[PDB]
């Protein structure tokens, strides 16, 4: 009847769900299986994750605008505001995406399994607040400047993927065993002070307690190293050892074990996630067994409806391929649950596809060719010259330098250089009949070489023909590009091929652990919006101060300028500076926001993501 | 005949050897193992272990004198010449001490085993070219600068010690497949001054091709991340773009692999070389075993000797109690080999020792009172008057620095002082009564809290003495050893315990790679002092430069100055100051010294020696 082909589809969706780590946790029913392929294919999820790129890009958009060339506060425009029509609406058309996103989640899913899970009630209160959000502020009047949907808009984010979920469930499973060192560290940052301004009361950074613990929060990430030392240094030689020993029990001991200690029960956990995320990969294939012995009410399944099954899944070829081969290759056997998992090891079996050379009318003149341009020695040879081209633009730059800047010469760099195009012209002309049209594109390296030789063939007519000999930027743009032609060998060489080929691959694991660093930068930077919109204002200054260099341009007027502010205090250089800017200007109490912000990336993030690409990567060898 | 004490001297030499991993490689003779014990004691070890100490101490005094109360260049005085005699008169005794080891060493082993050993055929040629120095110093007259023989004195360290021997050889199995990166890195570098000179020649820091050169050097280490950024940022928005892309792939990446390859090649090679001294240890329990068995010249040994031979080894005294009752526990059995490795495996079993409590002459007064101290919580409750103690100093501190520091009021610190002082009076008084003075000495936690206690006795009766009531010098120095007071809460707290334990058992290893740091900043402060000496003179300086900051300090004038500088140097912070100075000073070609400095200070040698500890802390949990 109708349960022969209700076993097929309850069969199809389960190996589907054996590929790409999904539960087996389903209202399986005749009409949810259609919904259910459509609402996990390759169409209807590149629009979901293409609206949460929109909303994270309408930041750049809001009434605190940052599209203006520059970012000083000396000279800038006004950046133009948008009516505030347009600025709400489009926020409501990729919220009615999410509304009927959680509203299939919830629908897939049991009701029971709905009130157990927190993400999805996460996403629920999240989605209703942001909606409340959208209402008032546009009820009263588009002039509120607090927006508190802007800070929700991460959320949606970490909904959607499947292991960014993982670590950040995994990160805190570990700040519970930071707190032997974070006690640690406080009683030796605090022991320090009051050490410290005793000694100095018989210099200007220790003239009060919240100066002298400042200074030695500073000193701590060594961003003073120096200036710190001075004026007691120059009095007496041996008070240097009170800075010699607090940076190496602080800076070089302590700040590490925050990082050793954090990182060894980071992979200790995860691990334990990434086993279970194998362990659905089992279950799709044992799932799948018990609906297909159960097509005849020995112990197996008919092998004549796994032809059908196996040919409605989605899947590549060879990796369809093998296996139509695989179940034709029995008659009448009954096929058991370790021999039906026997068969779907065919899934770790990396393939190489490559094609044919073409061949012309007629025989002698071409075999003599492809003897010689496929021995990987022609691009060999384009690789030294290459070097060669690279040399004469270094020999070209440090002879104008010790004349004026005005360019008294160019025709010999130009006579040099169009010699060289003609030489990347034969590569292009040569290799094309040396391997065939579509086998040249097929390798990625030469659709790297092959388009940098068509843009410099259109530039470089392209100033001959206003000029036969703007001029000078027209020949500057043909010399930027032939330093980028030089990556090429990158790949080409023998050493360099595999640590480039390895860290090409960690890409798709990269796709997870960097998403968190999206969070983090949307908080803070918004956060830092209403915190110091417009306390810096520009109408002689002190030769280390904020004003005396040029700092201007690191504001927090818009979102763009956050996203450079917040990046100059990630890497941990003279953000001394900045602590005496926003204490002059804006209070002191704004130092807890900058101090929580180096807790947070410079300390704990950027630590963890390094040591888990470059674990990975040494793994991968 | 006399066979029987010979193959008995010939086993204690096997089995000390057995206990301290040394090569079982003799020429065994009958006066010779008089000598051997007598070279490996730790009475003769201990001098040679001194006479390092001192050679290394003799920088601190030749002609380039250090003893000196300041460093500056503006006002310092004369240091103290000393007469050219006595500098070179204590080096000759401190070489005719190695002159006497070079030959035990020699005499000991084998001439066929002194060819194919190098550090012995180095540690000859570093022996003779330094007593020609010595003739050469004095012969001509003691005016001549450069002192050759200064630069092998780290050679005398090196060659005693048997672990920094085994991880300079594994620094040099490691270096080989460094080369996939420092070329790759020196690419990345290269590429990118080249295509960072043509952007912006439409800033002073590119107008050159050494300074764009020396300039992105600067940023890869971020030493100064927001100074080369500014007027190019100002400009245009996007051209922070490009300096957003070259930190993160050279500043954050490609130095880190270049942590992370070197030390998983030395983690891997270390390895190797401690399993080999495990190996030693089991072969002399072996070679024991051939020559007690040649005592009867069943497969055994007789244990009658056996009494004799582990009476007259080095041992400590439980390790040697429980021997010789095991030795007594047999009757006339025959020892085999794996009976004899089975007796020694004692040695892995630490111990401990404590001493009784103290009884009085009376019962029920004694009685009650150490059922109450002995519960821990007397050094709980100390611990908080401890804490009472430290905020009474902290509210001191905030009250004075809002008004002018003349200390208006001292009056009420002090009487709140004296009172804490006879209470940690009765801390050592009671606990002496309830421990005993032999146990409470026992625990080395009450001598830390005991001596403190002593010289807060002696200094308040002081200032009290004079003053009824330097004096507010005198409290200060009172104020300072309550800070240093605190320090006994760290071991008390049940967290903070183990955490100190652990590295205070790592101290047995911080010995051997540690110290390699002293023999690369004995190197390279003697070519910093024969390259700098004197290029710094002081006779309205730009902002930024090494003279509107008063680092006059930072000289290379004598051995004291030099390990500050380099100190300032190996913490990578503002070292854009001092390419700035020792260029304009002392020519263009002093960058060599400095980039080669940051390679093996702050890149190679700071990395593996908080990897090899960090690891071996989390490993011992
Ligand atoms: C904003 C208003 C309230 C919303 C707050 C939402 C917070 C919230 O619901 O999370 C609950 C879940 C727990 O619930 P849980 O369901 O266990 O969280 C994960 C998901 O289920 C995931 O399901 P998939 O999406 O199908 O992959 C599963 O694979 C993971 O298991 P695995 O580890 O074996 O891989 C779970 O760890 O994860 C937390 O435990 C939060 C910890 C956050 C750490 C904070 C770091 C500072
Ligand atoms: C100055 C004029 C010339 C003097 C130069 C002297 C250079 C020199 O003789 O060393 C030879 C030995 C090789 O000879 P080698 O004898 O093998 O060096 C070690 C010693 O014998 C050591 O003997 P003990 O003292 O009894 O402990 C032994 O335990 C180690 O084995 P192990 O690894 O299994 O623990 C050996 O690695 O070690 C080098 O291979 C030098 C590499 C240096 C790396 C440089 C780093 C940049």
């Amino acid at each position: 009847a109708a349960r022969w082909d209700l076993c097929i589809d309850q069969a199809v969706v389960f190996i589907e769900d054996a590929i790409q780590y999904r539960s087996i946790n389903h209202r399986v029913d005749a009409s949810s299986m259609w919904l259910y392929r459509r609402y996990y294919s390759n169409v209807c999820q590149r629009t979901l994750s293409f609206t949460i790129f929109l909303i994270l890009f309408l930041a750049f958009i809001e009434t605190p605008s940052s599209l203006t060339s520059t970012a000083d506060v000396r000279y800038r425009a006004a950046p133009w505001e948008p009516p505030c029509g347009l600025t709400e609406s489009v926020e409501v058309l990729c919220l009615l995406v999410f509304a009927a996103d959680l509203s299939v989640k919830g629908y897939l899913f049991g009701w029971a399994h709905f009130q157990k899970n927190l993400w999805l009630l996460g996403y629920l209160v999240v989605l209703v607040v942001s909606l409340v959000d959208w209402t008032v502020s546009l009820s009263l009047v588009c002039h509120e400047p607090l927006r508190i949907r802007r800070l929700l808009r991460p959320f949606f984010l970490l909904q959607n993927s499947s292991m960014m979920k993982k670590t950040l469930k995994c990160i805190r499973w570990s700040l519970p065993e930071m707190a032997s060192v974070g006690l640690l560290l406080a009683i030796h940052l605090c022991l320090f002070t009051m050490f410290g301004m005793l000694l100095f009361a018989g210099l200007t950074y220790f003239q009060n307690l919240p100066e002298s613990l400042t200074s030695l929060l500073v000193l701590l990430t060594t961003a003073n190293n120096p200036d710190v030392m001075i004026p007691a240094y120059s009095k007496n030689r041996a008070y240097a050892i009170f800075f010699i020993v607090f940076t190496v029990i602080g800076s070089l001991f302590l700040m590490n074990l925050l990082t050793a200690i954090i990182y060894s029960q980071f992979r200790g956990y995860l691990m334990k996630s990434l086993q279970t995320s194998l362990f659905r990969r089992r279950l799709g294939t044992r799932a799948a067994f018990e609906v297909l012995s159960s097509m005849v009410g020995a112990v197996g399944v008919k092998p004549q409806n796994l032809l059908q099954v196996l040919q409605k899944v989605q899947l590549d070829s060879s990796h369809k391929q093998a296996m139509m081969e695989k179940v034709r290759s029995y008659g009448s056997v009954l096929l058991s649950a370790e021999e039906f998992q026997k068969l779907f090891n065919e899934l770790d079996r990396s393939v190489v596809k490559e094609h044919p050379p073409r061949p012309e009318y007629q025989s002698p003149f071409l075999q003599s060719a492809q003897f010689l341009f496929g021995h990987y020695y022609f691009d060999y040879l384009g690789n030294l010259i290459a070097l060669a081209n690279l040399v004469s633009i270094c020999v070209f730059l440090v002879l104008d330098a010790d004349v004026l800047p005005a360019e008294r010469d160019d025709f010999i760099l130009g006579i040099l250089n169009c010699v060289f195009i003609v030489y990347y012209l034969l590569e292009m002309l040569l290799k094309v009949f040396a391997l065939g049209l579509r086998g040249y594109l097929s390798y990625p390296s030469n659709v790297f070489d092959g388009l940098l030789t068509v843009v410099l063939l259109v530039l470089e007519i392209s100033t001959l023909a206003v000029y036969r000999l703007s001029l000078w930027d027209m020949t500057r743009m043909l010399n930027m590009l032939i330093v980028f032609r030089f990556l090429r060998i990158i790949p080409s060489m023998k050493p360099m091929a595999v640590v480039a080929s390895t860290v090409l691959g960690l890409v798709q694991n990269m796709r997870a652990f960097g998403g968190i660093l999206v969070v983090v930068y949307y908080v803070f930077a918004i956060i830092g919006i209403n915190l110091f919109r417009g306390v810096i204002v520009a109408l002689s200054a002190p030769c280390g101060s904020f004003e005396q260099l040029e700092y201007w341009a690191n504001n927090f007027d818009d979102f763009a300028a956050a996203l450079v502010t917040l990046w100059n205090l990630m890497v941990v250089n003279n953000w001394q500076v900045f602590l005496d800017a926003y204490r002059r200007y804006s209070g002191p109490w704004s130092k807890i926001y900058f101090v929580l912000w180096w807790l947070v990336s410079s300390v704990i993030w950027v630590n963890l993501f390094l040591a888990l690409i470059l674990e990975n990567f040494l793994h991968k060898w």
